[PDB]
């Protein structure tokens, strides 16, 4: 859910940025919240390259108290969830669109996080994946 | 998530559908596949009563090993926990939308099961009245 970030004070002012879980995410800000506000940016296009690699995306560290983070939206969380148990199923995209009984032209759409998809689609890839996709709430 | 389905012989012949927590729902069919089937339209309709009569929509009750139930598709059960949850906020939909900052036609869409709605604002949504929201995969 929550990506933890760590702010290093730079010393040529402003702060660089980087994630334990994610090594690949490193940008910088003039100040905490615009160093925040790009962290979201490196956070997501760091995905991008483990989706074009298909290697697991790292799952979140537990949260501490004093510090920040960032939340992946839904959209992005259900294909992460998925690209992951995808990728632990060991088929193909080939098999799991003809489960879904769908074009491949959509899974290359399903495993892409700049092209939107309804998360009841989502839903459906994950149960021919043997999986149950639920919501929780506080 | 999933509700409990009670199947009745039918005098009449056929089999007819209830749901224990959802007293509204009724309807039937000459088998028990058809009549499943039919079920989850009666859910559905039964559900677009509870949002234009803003009533809190009944949770499903623990499901045994060998219990029939009906699973609702993850864009309708977003939205009932989101109705759920703005109904027991006594807020108004032009402060929710204030909240989310957006028109009040976006309210309106979220509050209906024929409007498709992106997760990404029900998650928002969501957090505006103080929930977090959060997908499981098992």
């Amino acid at each position: 859910m929550r990506y933890p970030v760590t702010l290093t004070p730079a010393p040529e002012g402003g702060y660089m940025v980087s994630f334990v879980d994610i090594p690949e995410a490193l940008t910088q800000g003039e100040t905490v919240a615009e160093a925040m506000e790009a962290a979201k940016d490196a956070l997501l296009t760091a995905f991008d390259f483990y989706f074009e690699d298909n290697e697991l995306i790292p799952l979140p560290s537990p949260l501490n108290s004093h510090d920040h983070f960032i939340e992946v939206p839904l959209s992005v969380a259900s294909k992460v969830l998925l690209l992951n148990a995808f990728l632990q199923s060991e088929i193909t995209q080939q098999e799991l669109a003809r489960r879904i009984g769908k074009p491949k032209q959509e899974i290359t759409r399903l495993f892409n996080l700049h092209h939107a998809t309804k998360i009841d689609a989502v839903q459906l890839a994950a149960k021919a994946l043997g999986k149950e996709l639920s919501l929780v709430m506080v």
